[PDB]
């Protein structure tokens, strides 16, 4: 059968880029005061800029707003990249392009923060839809997700198609472009093709989830599956790259480069420093290879896989001298707090986060970028054995 797509008003209701982050349009308080939020599944705080910064155009003005509550308590967030400091308090918000409906959730306002907000990313706070265990100050302060399934009729659960270009957008090209679309309480059939296929919640904190095998171009990575989510592995559209343990990230790119080895690249390349370019469509995307990450299935003994295309790990990025060259920054890079599936990873697929049954899905998204040979994609279903075994501890 054809695919319907029955959530119209939510789909293409994001703007942003892998790079700077994917954000949606709220508002906050009476009357209401619209913010752009940046959509982070990697984190469970809902907070927005609530003072002037030199990287915001606006901000949240709680002596504006009529149901504004005080809730006289601090609260501070570090993030990997940056970190924010508030006061907490709840006032009632909407989504103009989600649920028609308009819930009481708590609050962060942002009064100081360091490398938190990002220049021109035209987003003034940031939604995070993980669990409340991972919130702070503590798992007391309900996330935004829990307070909108417990206030309405919304079903648990969320999806999310994050569309990347494949080339460079400035400020402006990012204000006028769709980004994707979060589609709240609901799977839009129209964002993917082929089947969606599930990979259990290992535990509701961050989204984690237990990868059980690594290809490159089909070669396995060959490690014992636990270093693969040393110490986890979560869905994060708040980082943009695909990062890897240590040890993982040393034997990836090890493999990459054999694979891609009839062109050499410095070393700030592969360390995801340094941009490379080519002439104008000659992009060389054959000498990369594929990746396959294999996930646990809700199947006992069975996984299934997920491949993306050097057009999903190769980061647009604009020349140091605006040219007409194609450039790129490789987008897989070394972590020490576990596998990290970034939004350049989730821009191959549309990813259902099935919060009710606590599973994740992954399909190939309709948007992802690729060309005339080969493709993303999600298949399964792979005998696997002792998968428990590959979580850590
Ligand atoms: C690049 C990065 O830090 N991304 C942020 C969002 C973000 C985006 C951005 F543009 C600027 C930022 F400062 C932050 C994500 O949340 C990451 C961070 C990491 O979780 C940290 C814990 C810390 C304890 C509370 C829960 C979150 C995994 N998910």
């Amino acid at each position: 059968p054809g695919r319907r797509g029955s959530f119209v008003e939510m789909v293409d209701n994001l703007r942003g880029k892998s790079g700077q982050g994917y954000y949606v349009e709220m508002t906050v308080g009476s009357p209401p005061q619209t913010l752009n939020i940046l959509v982070d599944t990697g984190s469970s705080n809902f907070a927005v800029g609530a003072a002037p910064h030199p990287f915001l155009h606006r901000y949240y003005q709680r002596q504006l707003s009529s149901t504004y509550r005080d809730l006289r308590k601090g609260v501070y967030v570090p993030y990997t990249q940056g970190k924010w400091e508030g006061e907490l308090g709840t006032d009632l918000v909407s989504i103009p392009h989600g649920p028609n409906v308009t819930v009481r959730a708590n609050i962060a306002a942002i009064t100081e923060s360091d490398k938190f907000f990002i220049n021109g990313s035209n987003w003034e706070g940031i939604l995070g839809l993980a669990y409340a265990e991972i919130a702070r100050p503590d798992d007391s302060l309900e996330p935004f997700f829990d307070s909108l399934v417990k206030q309405t009729h919304v079903p648990n659960l969320f999806s999310l198609q994050l569309c990347g270009a494949g080339f460079p957008l400035n400020q402006s090209e990012v204000l006028a472009s769709v980004g994707g679309s979060m589609i709240i309480g609901g799977i839009d059939h129209s964002l993917y093709t082929g089947s969606l296929w599930y990979t259990p919640i290992r535990r509701e904190w961050y989204y984690e989830v237990i990868i059980v095998r690594v290809e490159i171009n089909g070669q396995d990575l060959k490690m014992d599956c636990k270093e693969y989510n040393y110490d986890k592995s979560i869905v994060d559209s708040g980082t943009t790259n695909l990062r890897l343990p240590k040890k993982v990230f040393e034997a990836a790119v090890k493999s990459i480069k054999a694979a891609s080895s009839t062109e050499k690249f410095p070393d700030g390349f592969w360390l995801g420093e340094q941009l490379v370019c080519w002439q104008a469509g000659t992009t060389p995307w054959n000498i990369f290879p594929v990746i396959s990450l294999y996930l646990m299935g809700e199947v006992t003994n069975q996984s299934f896989r997920i491949t993306i295309l050097p057009q999903q790990y190769l980061r647009p990025v604009e020349d140091v001298a605006t040219s007409q060259d194609d450039c790129y920054k490789f987008a897989i890079s070394q972590s020490s707090t576990g596998t990290v599936m970034g939004a350049v990873i989730m821009e191959g697929f549309y990813v259902v986060f099935d919060r009710a049954r606590k599973r994740i899905g992954f399909a190939v998204s309709a948007c992802h970028v690729h060309d005339e040979f080969r493709t993303a994609a999600v298949e399964g279903p792979f005998v696997t054995l002792d998968m428990e075994d590959c979580g850590y501890n």
